[PDB]
């Protein structure tokens, strides 16, 4: 089989860049490992960036967000006894973000690509990319037991962090930038009334406590733990008397409990490779990037790089411009250093973390009570925080 | 002998609270351990916020002040090969700052004294405090080989970092936060035309450059250096052959160089101690709180710390509330913690740190991309530098 673009992955960049492409006329073709209830199975993400708001609206896939998805236009830290809230449409010029599931934006993109008739084979095992550096080069997988061979002119590598593509680019081609935190979050997803019309970033000495929402009765937590804690050592009651715990008293006593419809730890992270490109391999995504989850940037960021995939894969094909295509990791490293600075700070002034000495403390909590309190500290944080501009 | 106030150290800090005081009728006694020519044998500081450069106008000390000091409306940061300048007038809301060596405070402030008559024993050796809690704290100090008692209903500890205030309250009573810098500044005073009007602070791969003035004939550098470097080792050819290296090209070359008249290596930390007094005693400047250089806001809180005890000693003499002197710590350290973190962070955006990762090489760097290219980040520097108001 032949393709223009062929698509590493099904998660929401490759369906979003797949999406916009053949939208443009551009055929793709995607390649996902797992199957679509494993997809689908996802909880992650639930803040989104206006950019992305708009970048849905392009690829026609925004009926349903206009429904549901919740703009809001404020978010609040809540530290030392005080909450204090962010008022980000006035702080940032008139922006706001949209709460919305990324298990719903993937269902949304997931349908309306069944419905296009573009190519989706899910199930493709063992992938491998051949000829990066050629005129034509080529994909292999395995559906059941046949060995198929996919030829295309280029290869988008949408497949996550544990993907293929990054590791079939030659190592001594790519500079890697790695921070581990020393902590993780349990999650916990529950068909409650979220305690909140807005989110709530806590920071407490027991360690960071999140609370956001998915819809009016749907509610979204979160709790720093260590990396040595299994989920299956953090029964349905020992969260809420966890998250009560670090919660103002307030709040704390507005909780609506209930069972947990998801859980699990995910481990923090700050990773950057670079550059993000091989002869006619691009990487997009969590394939290239990863943010700690603390500045909600993970899958903005993945939206942005698509958003820049596909407008240089237009020019090539419909302006006949390929030239433009060397730009491509240039353009993205600038936003991706930009969010990987406020995301790291955003997580080292909410976080408890180990091992640390007096001077830090009062520092992590002057950060917060100097960037709350000033005019001009508050706008970096709400600039940031709507995302900065597309370039 | 007996006063009402007595003032360990005849830094900036006790002849300006000695001067304030005198001036409103608290008479005050000053003991410095060292001779007149030791203590203007001191360079330090250069940078003086608005509010000192009024605290001296409201201690009379400001006719040369206004004469020979430089007001300022900008700043020059310089990294990667670019310069970029901080409008500290337009970014602050009209504040500037004056560049006025700390020298000259201290030579006006001791003529004035001196005219005044106000007592001041230079030379006082091996000065105690007692009954800090009874309701007459006294002072013993030898002056030659006399023992002498001073008498008093306050002290003042402005006796620097190593003075013998802060080692007279019992350590059990201070809590110490301390962070302690692998590097410090090799500084250098000379009789030549400085590079530029404004000052650059600049980030090299060498390190911290720094490149002031004192007058239109007078100039003051500085370059980050290791601890373990002792400074008979630069000779002044060697410093500006480093100085040089570390600016950018078009600054190197416009470089003015000449002999020393004074070099000197200052190491680096941060120090604050909590609380600022004991009974009678209360610690105003270096006694009580140290900031690395970076941010220019040793000598400022000094002032600020100063402006606060004269302040609360004005109503306790003159309006009888001698109860507004419990809280002096509490007032002081709200600014002291201001200041440690914004002290803290330009000192770590432009000094190069030793055993740094990737990761932090280009957070570094990020950090200064995007402060200096936002117009919120820039406020941020711009309100900090020019000193945040007086509480
Ligand atoms: C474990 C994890 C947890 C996260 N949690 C949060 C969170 O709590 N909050 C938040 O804001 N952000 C979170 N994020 C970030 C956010 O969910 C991601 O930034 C976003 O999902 C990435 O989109 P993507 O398309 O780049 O990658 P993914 O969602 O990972 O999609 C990648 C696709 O690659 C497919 N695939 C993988 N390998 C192969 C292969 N070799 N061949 C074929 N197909 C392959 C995968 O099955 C998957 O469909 C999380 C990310 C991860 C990895
Ligand atoms: C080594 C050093 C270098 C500095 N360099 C810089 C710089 O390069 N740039 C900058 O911006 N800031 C610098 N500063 C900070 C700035 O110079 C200080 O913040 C400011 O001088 C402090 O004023 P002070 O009155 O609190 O202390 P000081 O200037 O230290 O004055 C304290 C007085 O105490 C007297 N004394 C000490 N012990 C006794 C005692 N037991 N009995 C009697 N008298 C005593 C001392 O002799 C001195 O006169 C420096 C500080 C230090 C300590
Ligand atoms: N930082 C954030 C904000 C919101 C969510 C969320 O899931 O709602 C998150 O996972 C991280
Ligand atoms: N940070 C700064 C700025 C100016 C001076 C100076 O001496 O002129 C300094 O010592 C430190």
């Amino acid at each position: 089989m032949k393709t223009q673009v062929a698509i590493i992955g099904a998660g929401p960049s490759g369906l979003l860049l797949g999406q916009l492409l053949h939208k443009a006329g551009i055929d793709n073709v995607i390649l996902e490992r797992q199957t679509p209830d494993y997809v689908l199975g996802r909880i992650r993400a639930g803040v989104l960036e206006q950019g992305m708001v708009d970048l849905l609206r392009e690829a026609g896939v925004d009926r349903r967000m206009a429904r549901d998805g919740l703009v809001h236009e404020g978010v609040e830290i809540a530290f030392a006894g005080q909450r204090r809230r962010i008022d980000l449409k006035r702080l940032s010029g008139g922006k706001t973000v949209t709460v919305y599931g990324q298990t719903e934006v993937t269902r949304d993109l997931m349908e309306a690509r069944e419905a296009s008739g573009a190519t989706t084979v899910y199930q493709a095992a063992e992938v491998r990319l051949h000829d990066l550096q050629g005129e034509r080069p080529y994909v292999t997988f395995e559906r059941d037991g046949e060995r198929l061979r996919l030829d295309c002119d280029y290869i988008a590598g949408c497949d996550g962090f544990h993907g293929i593509s990054r590791q079939s680019i030659p190592a001594e081609r790519l500079k890697v930038f790695e921070r581990v935190y020393p902590f993780g979050w349990l999650g916990l997803l529950a068909d409650t009334p979220p305690v909140s019309h807005e989110l709530i970033y806590a920071n407490h000495p027991r360690g960071f406590a999140l609370c956001s929402q998915r819809s009016a009765t749907r509610s979204r937590y979160a709790v720093q733990v260590p990396l040595t804690e299994k989920v299956e050592d953090w029964s349905d009651e020992r969260f809420w008397t966890e998250l009560k715990a670090r919660l103002p008293a307030e709040v704390a006593e507005k909780l609506v409990t209930g069972p947990s419809l998801e859980k699990s730890i995910a481990p923090l992270r700050s990773f950057v490779v670079e550059p993000m490109q091989h002869g006619r391999l691009f990487l997009a995504g969590d394939a290239a990037h990863i943010v700690p989850p603390t500045g909600a940037k993970g899958l903005n960021l993945a939206a942005s790089d698509v958003s820049t995939l596909y407008r240089l894969l237009l020019k090539a094909y419909r302006e006949g411009r390929g030239e433009l295509l060397e730009r491509y990791s240039a353009i993205c490293l600038r936003r991706i250093w930009k969010a990987e600075r406020f995301s790291w700070w955003m997580t080292s002034v909410l976080h408890r973390f180990p091992d640390t000495d007096a001077f830090s403390q009062r520092i992590q909590q002057t950060e917060l009570e100097y960037y709350l309190g000033s005019e001009a500290g508050l706008a970096t944080i709400a600039e940031n925080y709507v995302g900065l501009p597309y370039e």
